[PDB]
């Protein structure tokens, strides 16, 4: 160990270990991390403009509030790093390999490791037209690295806004610095005004009186890194549920017995449904028998007042709504019905994008998923279920209302394999959330990690002097980040007679995209992670 | 056990075991086998009719013998039980398994049995216009099985004709009548007459001096069954080599080392070729260094007349020639190139054809594999090798020949899933062939079984009366087959950082299709068995 | 009929080497020409037949002259293809190709990785227990007289 | 086969690249030139006709009775091992390199410079990403012989 | 497509047997191989070799990498006078990756002489590692009316069934700063022997000889016996003969 010996190897690759019905996924990942230092050497505490597209008027009459990013922050000079996706683990093949092989999947424990500090100054030299710059390395430079395993730090590590290191190993990852909010109150009031059609700011605020600000080096311990040093977190544990690797296609009509049919005679016929039977029902039904009003145990799916616009302190938010696919309503392509609670990825050069200074997208609409479909319009409800067909009256068709209750049965999104989030923070509140909206694993300790590194100021010969100077010398450093997560899955069996159709590239994609370019540029295929029919029951 | 008694369970279905790079397929199977009273209950020696559309005249001057039925054979009253084909084994969901997660699959070894064996006898009762017919179960009759294991009988079993047990597990089974050829002269001179248009039969006979009529009586030891009587034949052991389950797309233009390029500058451009390098050459090489001319230490594929029709003793047959896709060569779709040592299956409604009394086809034409792709009209060859260019002498463009030689690395076809024969034969002379132009599976000892059942004879009260009578009463039998044979295959894992591109339907194919239809009427679809790219070197 | 393996191989028959050393002869493959034999009188010797010449000692019973034999193999047949009498064809379908498309009298060597053949075997009188192994890259498969 | 070389290859002129061209003179009684060769109809007493003769077929001949020789080793230029392709049927003999490895062969040794990245990274805009580098180092082996 | 390929049918196809064209993907690795003749020995040393062995194997093989050193070229000057300054970075990296387990495309052997330098005293300089995708260059020779002219039938990258490996993801990677060394560990080979001897008899040379006479003197040729009992191959008496 010293300045002339490399701390730590390379590895980056997935092996896979089938016994039984058990497989062991475990993905090793290393990055090579470009870091500059830090803009500001202190911490600051500010609020935002409202944001980009937010009403100046009331031509839209509040509908525009929908828009809007005000919010209030603590930037501490630290960055982040954070291995919490899908694809900084995985290359296409191997979460194919995953997919196809595995009926469901679990977190096993998480390691990661820090080596190979590099730490440069740059120089200056000449008149400014010449302008020869010189990169010389300091050898004594620190570079500091903070780890909270006790989580007293605000989490704030997920991808919303894809702040995670790069899906493909061999380009480099710059990080994003740390940064998160503190109480304010946002309040919009969209009913304002007569007629109730104008919006108005009810109180618009950072509240200092009520606030909580809590430095990196006050909260953990700090390891400070020269070139030869390295650094290992340690092991972490998950302990979590699984996720279902296979999507489910069945309603409620699906589920049950089966309405007694006689079969076709020849291949033109259609079966054909018995009159007279004599099975259980809801209201008083008799003479019309039917699989509609037949009664089941359970119901799959709930309504939802779809695209709900919460409006909390703190500003407006979406309330999701269960994740289903729009595919059975979907009729003509060209409009595009989003009330699945379809999600839509954005995403950049290192996170999958062929082309660099622009931004490609995807949208998962959810098509698989079906028969958890309910959109809330098409539904209705009636008085009484009976024998009789209630009138005009008696029959509401566009009511919006929650249907969740204590008989439904719904699933949750799963892995959404490029850009998806691997883990989340569970909230600490009395009634702990049921099932989360994106990320697929809900740490019930804990959630690990939340690396932080920051890059120790280089100062000049004189501090504090102020007076239009630069405090400090201008520094960056790389560095080598790797670690691997264990996964256990359960081996994937047929259930069928049939072929199965199995994962693969999204249907409208062709193969020369997902491969590189001429110049090396190529995109990573969204894989649905909830890939193949499964019977719900 | 007795007459009340069921002597064994039905079981088809496969499981497998996945440890390490092993993985152990074990497929069980069953059928319901339908048996009738032997045709005659005498071994027949007799030759046929030449066959249908074979020429009785010199209007296409021979063209025509390639349609040659013509043989001579001994039919036994036996009939045929052989489990040699895949389909009988697996369905298409549980060989889409295998084809995933196996890179290349040995058989382990076999094992079959026969029991609940039911003999009946039909009793016709009335006038004949009222013609009441009675089915009486003959509870002493007996079943009777032979089983070769010591390979002394004529081996003739195998997938050529398609005489096999069915495919789909709950469909009743009927076994062909076994039978061999015995040597016979069927040689053809095509070249026969005045300027060599005519064709003529040189010597057409069955050649009784020398012959060898094996009966199975005294052959092999024959078990006799009642009702309450079972049958296993013991374990068999394969010994054979494995076969790859990946198609190979490299030719020797694929697989070298590459052409030394500088790389283009933008999306638009093309790689540009170094006109001056320093490598190996065939002849005198110098200016045109070329990779066409890059001298390789192996070649990958070979030229055959293809279509060769051998016209041997005993008729024309067919040399096969190397198996290879047509597709860099198929420009237009309309027409269909053959030459590829492509095959056809036809098939029944038993054997995964959909609709009864009508027979679908297939014709796989191999067109994964590439690489070893060589059409015999397209090649050529030069007097010398040399940075000139020859003349129009010294060049041949259409010879034909036969480029098989120690250099060349080939493929065999590899497992076809529904119609295609498991294991064959190995014929002992000096000089065993290398590989098989269509069974994956050489047995390198006997191969398994060959199973014989023949159905006791019920003579009436009388015997050898003859005078316009029947000698013996009218019976059938039903009985259950089952067997398993156990395969290992060696783990397959992503070898590539793209999406492979999994097993499957067939393209044109839809799903409609291989679903039970309205009367249950569906196809298997056909598998490729050799399903993914891999490196050839 | 597809089948798993092909019993013969047909050859340029009495193909003469011309090498450095002399013209030789490359034999190709034993087999019986009775299948095409026809009339006695002519002598059809392309089954790769061969000859023994034979003297006093050797068994001939007349001293001063040689008694010949020539074993044209009639016993093995299936394994028979006379090159000529062959032909290939562009396409094998349903249809029949034309007069183009078709080639009767090629000569072509059809040995390949999918054929069967056999050795001539054990000759009595004349014939050679044994041979020597040339050493070479690819020792011969087998022999063309020595069992 | 003919060799083309460089410099640090074994020509003594930098900028030019010297040539071989091994032809192989010492192998004879192997050589086979096709068109000298010939085939007659029936090898007999008689000599047959112009007819039954064939000068310049241009076939094929390997089959089961032939023997032949590898290349064998080329000094200066030729390789050592190679890869064998994995098909059903390897190959028999090699057309260049001397030695075949029945399991994988050896290493295939990469090495990569890491890269040097100035201040700031995807800059872009008509600049220069990474600092210009270059590396030296030295490789020594050793592979055993048994002759 | 090429050097000296054919834009026009003129020679009618004969010059398409210079053809370049391929599609390959090039990852930015340089390969280091010891893979010839030359890299390993000396001319004195082969000639020791090749007169004192009868026949030659491959034993076993091991190699390593060490004495790393990295420099940074730095420009210093106005551009007129272009000094440059050749500093080394003590805590730059090189990255060595070897596959044991052939999983990457193999593409390492002398055919176009990538290879280490023969003389020992000299530098040498790598080749980038690249290797092929599949592509359909197919060319008809046969194509047009009486078959003289030359097309191109199919000429394209094969995108949808192709796979690209990485060295990233198919081995480990090591990091070597200067102090560092790498080695890569007995390799043992399993071929067979090759003959370090040529074979000058044909089959005319091999057998046993055509029973002769000696000549009397300096001056005869051998006379070649007229009546022989030897075997032949079809009906052969009168003439006996080698050839036959």
């Amino acid at each position: 160990s010293g300045v002339g010996h490399s701390t730590g190897n390379y590895n980056n690759r997935t092996e896979f270990y089938y016994h039984g019905d058990e497989v062991t996924i475990v993905c090793h990942s290393s990055r090579h991390i470009h870091l500059n230092m830090s803009e500001s050497e202190e911490y600051k505490i500010y609020d935002t403009d409202r944001g980009p597209r937010f009403p100046t008027d009331q031509t839209l009459q509040g509908r525009d509030t929908i828009n809007d990013s005000y919010h209030a922050q603590v930037e501490t000079p630290w960055f982040l790093i954070n291995p919490n996706s899908w694809g900084t683990w995985m290359n296409p093949a191997d979460f194919q390999q995953l997919t196809t092989t595995c009926r469901e999947v679990t977190l096993e424990h998480l390691d990661q490791t820090l080596d190979n500090i590099v730490i440069k100054t740059v120089s200056k030299q000449g008149s400014g037209a010449e302008e020869t710059t010189q990169y010389n390395n300091d050898l004594t430079a620190l570079l500091q690295v903070a780890l909270d395993k006790s989580n007293q730090l605000p989490w704030v590590a997920d991808n919303m806004y894809l702040d995670s290191l790069g899906y493909i190993p061999w380009r480099p990852c710059k990080l994003k610095q740390y940064s998160y909010h503190v109480n304010f109150w946002n309040t919009i009031d969209i009913i304002s005004g007569p007629q109730q059609n104008q919006w108005q700011q009810v109180k618009k605020e950072i509240r200092w009186d009520d606030l909580q600000f809590t430095p990196i080096e006050t909260t953990t311990e700090i390891d400070l890194l020269r070139t030869g040093d390295s650094w290992t977190s340690g092991p972490y544990k998950f302990n979590t549920k699984p996720t279902q690797l296979s999507y489910h296609w069945q309603s409620t009509r699906h589920t049950g017995s089966v309405h007694p049919t006689d079969p076709p005679n020849a291949i033109g016929q259609q079966g054909q449904n018995i009159r007279d039977i004599n099975g259980w029902q809801w209201g008083d039904r008799s003479d019309p028998m039917s699989a509609a009003t037949r009664v089941s145990n359970f119901h799959i799916g709930y309504s939802w007042p779809e695209w709900r616009i919460h409006y909390g302190s703190g500003g407006p938010a979406i309330n999701p709504g269960a994740p289903f696919s729009q595919a059975p309503w979907s009729t003509d392509p060209q409009v595009r019905l989003t009330q699945g609670a379809s999600e839509k990825a954005i995403f950049d050069y290192n996170h999958g994008d062929d082309d660099p200074a622009h931004r490609d997208q995807w949208w998962q609409n959810n098509l698989p998923i079906t028969g958890q479909t309910n959109w809330a319009p098409k539904n209705a409800h009636q008085a009484n279920l009976s024998s009789n067909v209630p009138s005009r009256q008696e029959f509401w068709t566009q009511d919006y209302h929650n249907t969740f209750g204590p008989f439904t049965a719904v699933d949750d999104v799963g892995i959404q394999y490029p850009w998806g989030a691997i883990w989340t923070k569970t909230p600490d509140t009395t009634h702990k959330p049921m099932m989360s909206a994106h990320a697929p694993f809900i740490c019930k300790d804990g959630p690990p990690g939340q690396l932080l590194v920051k890059l120790a100021p280089n100062y000049t010969e004189n501090l504090q002097t102020d007076g239009l100077g630069n405090n400090r010398i201008v520094t960056y450093a790389t560095f080598w980040w790797t670690g691997k997560l264990i996964l256990k899955g359960k081996l994937r069996l047929p259930r069928q007679f049939n072929l199965y159709n199995l994962p693969g590239r999204p249907r409208g994609t062709e193969a020369k995209k997902f491969l590189p370019n001429e110049i090396g540029h190529f995109e990573l295929p969204f894989m649905p992670g909830r890939c193949m029919p499964n019977y719900t029951m």
